[PDB]
């Protein structure tokens, strides 16, 4: 095996590879890039905290989600358990080190003052 450089993970939508920029959340089996993660009915973009439903080929929202299925679905309960939604991932930059290269050569002490206020929201 020869080793590649960038991602292993590339657009099974658009068929391009994902690097630099790519932006994007780990699904289940397949990647996809920000702007390729749109409804394959409505072809609409889908936006951080709502429920997608990941259908045969693309994503498929809430909207066409019962009328797209009744069309190439129908009847049928044969398998292993179905019937989970996964909400869309904040997007997490490729480009991040976290590493401690100088507390392994040199030791040294130093003191740190963080400030606090905490509280959830509810509205
Ligand atoms: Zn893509
Ligand atoms: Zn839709």
């Amino acid at each position: 095996y020869l080793r590649l450089f960038g991602q292993d993970g590339l657009c099974a939508s658009c068929d391009k590879r994902i690097r630099a920029y790519e932006m994007t959340m780990r699904v289940k089996d397949k990647v996809y890039h920000l702007e390729c993660f749109k409804c394959a009915a409505c072809q609409k973009h889908f936006s951080v905290g709502d429920r997608y439903l990941l259908i045969n080929s693309d994503i498929v929202c809430e909207q066409d989600i019962y009328e797209w299925t009744k069309i190439n679905g129908g009847s049928g309960g044969s398998g292993g358990s179905g019937g989970d939604v996964m909400v869309v991932g904040e997007p997490t930059l490729m480009g991040g080190e976290f590493g401690d290269e100088d507390e392994r050569l040199i030791t040294r002490l130093e003191n740190t003052q963080f400030d606090a206020a905490n509280g959830i929201d509810d509205e």
